[PDB]
Order: C-alpha cells, then structure tokens, then sequence
C-alpha cells in the first residue's frame, strides 16, 4: 500500500489551473507570453497554498518559507508542466494548462521555439523513466527544498530534518514498484540525478524570464504582482550563483 505521507501529498495537490487564454484569436509573441505570465501568477498562488498544507513547511521560520518559494518556483512550475504533459498528452505536447496546450507546430510558431524544446525535455525524460505519481510527489517537495542561501536558513536544523524526511519518502516511493536492491539504488541515483540536472535547465529559464521582465514594456508583455516581486526579490542573485544549490551528487 501507499505510505501515509505520499497519500497526504496526493491529497494536497492543487486542482487544475487555467491560463485564461483566448483561443479564438491567433497566437502572437505578446499574447502567449502574457497568458504564460497570468498562468504563472495563478500557479504561484497555488504553490503558496500547497506549501501551507505541506507537512513540515509551516514550522520553518516565515522568512525561510518565503526564501524557499522565491528560490524554487521556476523549478516547481517546469516540473509540474512536465508532469501534466506526460500524464495528459503522452509527453508529446506542452500542457501548460487545459486552455494553453502547445503541440510542436504551435511551439515552432511561438517565437520561442528553442525555449519550448528546452522545457519539452522534462516530459520526454518522464516518458523515458516512467516516473510514478508517488515518485513525482516526493521529487516535487525536494525541488522546493533544493536551494538555500549561502548563509543557510534561519531554521536550518528543521530544514535539514524536513529535507531528509522527504528523501527517505522518495526512497519508499521507489520501493513501491522497483523491487530489488540494485534496481532501487540505481533508481534513486537516476531520479536524484534528474533533480540535479534541473538546476541547469532552470538557469536558462531564469535568464529568459529576467530578460523578458526587463524588456516587458517594449515587448508588450504584462507581468502580474506576485511574479514581479518574486523576480525582483531574487532572480539576479540566483542567476549570479549567490545561493547554494543542493546537489545529491558530485
Ligand atoms: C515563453 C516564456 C517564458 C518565461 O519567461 C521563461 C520560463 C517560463 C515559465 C516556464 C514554466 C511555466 C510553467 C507553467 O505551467 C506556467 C508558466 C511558466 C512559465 C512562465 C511564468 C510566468 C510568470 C511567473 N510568475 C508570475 C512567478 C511564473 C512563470 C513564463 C516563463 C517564466
């Protein structure tokens, strides 16, 4: 049977979130980017709500909670994007939302095709590894807990304990299907290596995002309130490498 913490994690998953995109008009660079920003805002609010229900998180200092959300939102959103694409469209479209689905042809006409291909890697890897929902749910918590300040957190002890607890839960999630010590240990390496590899992909997304933000007036792209502050609050520092990415492997 499924371990209770994994069961809890499934129960607190956000519901389906819509972009509010107007699909009756043809795509433009500005319209797509704006819908993506609107969806991002909605997904951020959803991440905040999720975090409030996430066992352990509310007991970290409030400053730490804010920092970890500010550090991890891009990772959580692209990982989510990968999951939805894998589950709803067999990994073969980018499933941003039910009203914002980009098949490859739409990607090619997006104006940011290379960015789409970079993002599209994640669901193709989920297809390759056949990631289970239980593994996904645990890995997603670890992404929230995958970067800390250079000086550490205020609730560092509690953070280490919480992070270690979700790593132990990932190991149980793996043990649900992959039986055999060799397979299970290899599976842990592969899934944790995937999380390590996400740091680099996410850096490309952070740069694109920051450039788009700076040039938002010229490009006629709107950035909502919570998006503007999470970017204001940490993106340059993160891009500069003035934080500590946590790696599972050297
Ligand atoms: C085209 C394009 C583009 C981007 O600027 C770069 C990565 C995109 C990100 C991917 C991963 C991603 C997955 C989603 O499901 C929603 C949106 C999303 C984005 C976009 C985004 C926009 C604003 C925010 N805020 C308000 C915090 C969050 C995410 C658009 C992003 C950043």
């Amino acid at each position: 049977l499924i371990p209770p913490l994994i069961n809890l994690l499934m129960s607190i998953e956000p519901d389906v979130i819509y972009a509010g995109h107007d699909n009756t008009k043809p795509d433009t660079s500005s319209s797509l980017l704006t819908s993506l920003n609107q969806l991002g805002e909605r997904q951020l609010l959803s991440v905040v709500k999720w975090s409030k229900s996430l066992p352990g998180f509310r007991n970290l200092h409030i400053d730490d909670q804010i920092t970890l959300i500010q550090y991890s939102w891009m990772s959580l959103m692209v990982f989510g994007l990968g999951w939805r694409s894998y589950k709803h469209v067999s990994g073969q479209m980018l499933y941003f939302a039910p009203d914002l689905i980009l098949n490859e042809q739409r990607m090619k006409e997006s104006s940011f095709y290379s960015l789409c291909l970079t993002m599209w890697q994640i669901p193709q890897e989920f297809v390759k590894l056949q990631v289970s929902q239980e593994e996904f749910l645990c890995m997603k918590v670890l992404l929230l807990l995958n970067t800390i300040p250079l000086e550490g957190l205020r609730s560092q002890t509690q953070f280490e304990e919480m992070r270690s607890s979700y790593i132990r839960e990932l190991i149980k999630a793996i043990g649900l299907r992959q039986k055999g010590v060799v397979s299970s240990s290899q599976r842990f390496y592969q899934l944790t290596k995937l999380l390590d590899n996400l740091h680099d992909l996410v850096k490309q997304l952070h740069l694109y995002c920051l450039n788009t933000f700076i040039q938002s007036r010229a490009l006629s792209v709107e950035f909502p309130e919570m998006m503007s502050e999470v970017i204001a609050a940490q993106l340059p520092k993160i891009l500069a490498g003035m934080v500590k990415p946590l790696l599972f492997h050297k």
